[PDB]
């Protein structure tokens, strides 16, 4: 298929921003991301940082999963995001998202040899 981190990457990450520049940030990407195929994914979070940037999240703080895992990890500090949710309007296959720059902590899940993000769980 695709491996748990190349899903993740796929979904959450956009380096070659620095931050999300209009309103229609979200409908693009989650296009190109193949997100809105078979539906629309109802909430998305991308993170502007490089891969290595999120990766180093897993050696920082061990706090736990909104399921109640303990493999989450918040980073120490804030970093670029952009939150794409469906707006009350959006039908599949028109999918219509709302766009929320932002800079705040990330948590993520980790797992495997090596130990990298596998899951987006919540920004604050």
């Amino acid at each position: 298929k695709e491996t748990a981190a190349a899903k993740f990457e796929r979904q959450h990450m956009d380096s070659s921003t620095s931050a999300a520049s209009s309103s229609n940030y979200c409908n693009q990407m989650m296009k190109s991301r193949n997100l809105t195929k078979d539906r629309c994914k109802p909430v998305n979070t991308f993170v502007h940082e490089s891969l290595a940037d999120v990766q180093a999240v897993c050696s920082q703080k061990n706090v736990a999963c909104k399921n109640g895992q303990t493999n989450c990890y918040q980073s120490y500090s804030t970093m670029s995001i952009t939150d794409c949710r469906e707006t009350g309007s959006s039908k599949y296959p028109n999918c219509a998202y709302k766009t929320t720059q932002a800079n705040k902590h990330i948590i993520v899940a980790c797992e495997g040899n090596p130990y990298v993000p596998v899951h987006f769980d919540a920004s604050v």
